[PDB]
């Protein structure tokens, strides 16, 4: 059975809170068997000591499960948020966009899916694959009796990864809900601390588990 495993309950900084999450979900082979990101929205001086609003996004330097601070990609918000205007955008152009809009270009490139982090308005987001969320999707239920055994979530039909997905995640987005399930892909849950992020995370996919089970 799919079990909870936040103990902290303080940390220096909003990157140690975003590491330690992260290392919790890819410890479990359930939530991630090389794939998932997460993302803390912070305060930071800039170059030019403009204070910003800075998404710090999962980086291709490391998978979740032995991540550091390293592994957390600055991305201008402002940046970030300007693209949602922007209709269609290609793989390619989207990470174009995303390196233009990196506060320290000698990061590592930040993850393919930073957008649908930067487009969720809550500090911090973590996405999966997570196993069981892919097999109930994969089934024929509607999408409705998905989100009956799931609890205050939106369910989206699969949409390949990319920009049109995160406009759909911006969309579908309602205040109180607890997650994002989309279809033959994974999982979105986030909130204001890490914590709640986490266990709202642990709570579906282990209701996904246990319907399955
Ligand atoms: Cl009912
Ligand atoms: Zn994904």
């Amino acid at each position: 059975a799919m079990q909870n495993r936040w103990a902290e309950t303080k940390f220096d900084s909003d990157i140690d809170e975003v590491v330690y999450g992260s290392r919790l979900i890819g410890s479990d082979p359930d939530l991630v068997l090389g794939g998932g990101n997460t993302s803390v929205k912070t305060t930071e001086r800039d170059h030019a000591g403009r204070i910003i609003s800075v998404l710090r996004v999962k980086n291709s330097g490391s998978n979740l499960g032995t991540i550091d601070s390293r592994g957390f990609t600055g991305i201008r918000m402002d940046d970030a948020l300007a693209a949602a205007k922007i209709d269609k955008m290609t793989d390619e152009a989207m990470v174009d966009y995303l390196k233009k809009s990196m506060v320290n270009p000698s990061e590592p490139s930040p993850s393919v899916e930073t957008f649908l982090h930067a487009f969720l308005p809550y500090k911090f987001v973590m996405h999966s694959h997570a196993d069981a969320i892919l097999s109930i999707t994969n089934t024929d239920l509607p999408s409705d009796q998905i989100a009956k055994i799931l609890g205050n979530v939106v369910v989206l039909p699969y949409i390949p990864p990319g920009f049109t997905l995160a406009k759909e995640v911006m969309n579908c987005f309602k205040k109180g809900i607890d997650g994002i399930v989309l279809r033959k892909h994974g999982l979105l849950t986030f909130g204001d601390t890490g914590k709640e992020a986490y266990d709202r995370h642990i709570n579906i996919v282990s209701r996904a588990e246990n319907f399955i089970r």
